[PDB]
């Protein structure tokens, strides 16, 4: 069992790289909401939910990431 | 085949890597669509079918990983 | 035999890392035609095809490190 | 034992990678606050806290990362 | 004989890595196609062979990535 | 004992990876500032201290990747 | 000997890696190639050429790497 | 001894690859330092001593790569 | 001497990854290039001589990868 | 002592991944020149120190990823 747990570990470890993705597309999405507003503050209203649905689908991917470490890791 | 339950376990870890590609991309699509409505909001009907095909498109990439990722846990 | 099933096993998952570039081209043509759309809307029907021409060719990357990735796991 | 302790080790190292994310997507937010504020000071009120909220969700990407490496080091 | 068939096979699966070049430049070509062709209509079909010689250059690449996987695979 | 003093040298070398997002996160906060000072140089003294904000926070991102080598290599 | 061909297969799939560069760098230039020709169509005939001298330039950095691939695979 | 050895020269390596890191961002602050003066000379003397803040920020996280390196070469 | 020369071949691999360094620079000078000579014309023979140097040092960095290349392996 | 020098092989080649870095930043930096003398062909003598001064504080990153390479080489 030494060497499946010692895999085990080695896996989730490397199950967390794609949490890089959900960092970096969760900060694209504030980034143009941000940039949005600035050029036409009327817009918030608009495209906040659309920040927020942008959000929630790329952070989803991160998700699974973590789903998949904590398999591993119990 | 505690050499085999070994690479299933680090197999299961490498395939969610391909997940920051639809973490990332998913965010790129909404990014678009924020600052395309920001620049027109009269074209929001317009765009929104397009940036909902194009995260369903990009997000098909990452379900698939999950897919190999599944296949080889269990 | 243990061990050769052992590397098809991370060979599988390995071959998914490519899934990465299709999830983020796809996500990059449709990007373009989400801001080309918005920047002058006369243009959709004429940039639509050239964005599922786009889509097509980027997934076909995609679709082929998911053939390696089936020929590998059977 | 040796070979799982060498794996918990490992394992903590490779799980840092994925803090790269948030040292970039927390950067990528800030510019985006400091690019929209400079071609329109009016709206620094209204963007800050978006950029709050940005940062906060990119951060969390980079805590769990660690949290990952913490438990394969002290658990 | 096993260690060698092990290598091929990890080394197939390793060859596959090198796409997604050829996925994201197709993509980058497609994007300066439909932005050119949104910003001046009247230019396209200049740019279209343009576009169509600069995605099969890019994607010479990830054929060749490919015939090495395919070598190692069933060589 | 040999191959956990192995793991944790192997392990702290992979826990410097993660610096390059606050390389390049840090890079990114001053490149928005310069640009935004450039375009608007009124602005200067409300940006400047949120890049000072965003710096801070992408680097936090690195000082953590190097906790962990430092447990790696010292512990 | 099963060591030595099990690393040359290894080491061939791992060089296929660099790749991506040129799958990437082609579709840079040809993009730069479209937006200019579609924001000046009459500069064509001058900028066409320095494409062709970009793609080769990114090109030959993929030949190299495939070289290596070649040589580890066949020598 | 000789694994550990072995190990301290790995990781050596290993720990270089951050310094990317600094080499791509200091690139991209001399690259806003142009682009600014290029748009406003006048703000030069204002955005030189920005770009050396940032220069030396970004640089920072490469020198603490290479001392981790220097550290487990020697 | 098999473990050594299996480390040469898996190497002489590895660094060939840092290609993709010059590989993309190159292209990124390139596409300046065009796009500077595209928004004036004129500027095209005091840029052209900037886009050589700034190849030729990119491309320095893919030559010495070449060359650890094979220094490993021969 | 097989094993010892397989690893400074290994290390050689996993030290110049780095040089991708400076590959890249060099470029951003010849890129930037480029584009701020095309739009400012008066700024050149001004902005053209900055890209060298820039070129050589990125290729310093690049230079001692090399030199980590050869201390593990000889
Ligand atoms: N994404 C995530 O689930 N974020 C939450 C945070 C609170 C608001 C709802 C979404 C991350 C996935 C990786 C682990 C940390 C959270
Ligand atoms: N993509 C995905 O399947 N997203 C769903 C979200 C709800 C609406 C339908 C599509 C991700 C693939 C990887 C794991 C997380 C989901
Ligand atoms: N791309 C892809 O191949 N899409 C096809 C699917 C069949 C019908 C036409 C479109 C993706 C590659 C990765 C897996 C999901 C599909
Ligand atoms: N982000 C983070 O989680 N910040 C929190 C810390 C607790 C108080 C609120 C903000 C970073 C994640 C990586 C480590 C450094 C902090
Ligand atoms: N590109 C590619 O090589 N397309 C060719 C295939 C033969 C017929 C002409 C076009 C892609 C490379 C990755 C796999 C899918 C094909
Ligand atoms: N950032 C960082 O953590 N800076 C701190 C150090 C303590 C005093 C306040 C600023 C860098 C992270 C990578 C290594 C160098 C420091
Ligand atoms: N680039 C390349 O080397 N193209 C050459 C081929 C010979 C004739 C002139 C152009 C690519 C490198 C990776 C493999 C596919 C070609
Ligand atoms: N950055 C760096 O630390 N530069 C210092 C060098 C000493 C004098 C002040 C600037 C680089 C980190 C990687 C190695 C080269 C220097
Ligand atoms: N860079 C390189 O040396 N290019 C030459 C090509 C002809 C004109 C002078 C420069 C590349 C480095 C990696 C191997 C291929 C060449
Ligand atoms: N950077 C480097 O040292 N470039 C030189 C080029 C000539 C003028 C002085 C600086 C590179 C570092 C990695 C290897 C190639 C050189």
């Amino acid at each position: 069992m030494q060497l499946v747990l010692a895999a085990k570990y080695i896996g989730a470890g490397i199950s967390t790289i794609g949490l890089l993705g959900a960092g970096i597309g969760i900060a694209i999405v504030f980034a143009a909401l941000i940039n949005g507003v600035s050029r036409n503050p009327s817009i918030k209203d608009t495209v906040f939910p659309m920040a927020i649905l942008g959000f929630a689908l790329s952070e989803a991917t991160g998700l699974f990431c973590l789903m998949v470490s904590f398999l591993l890791l119990f």
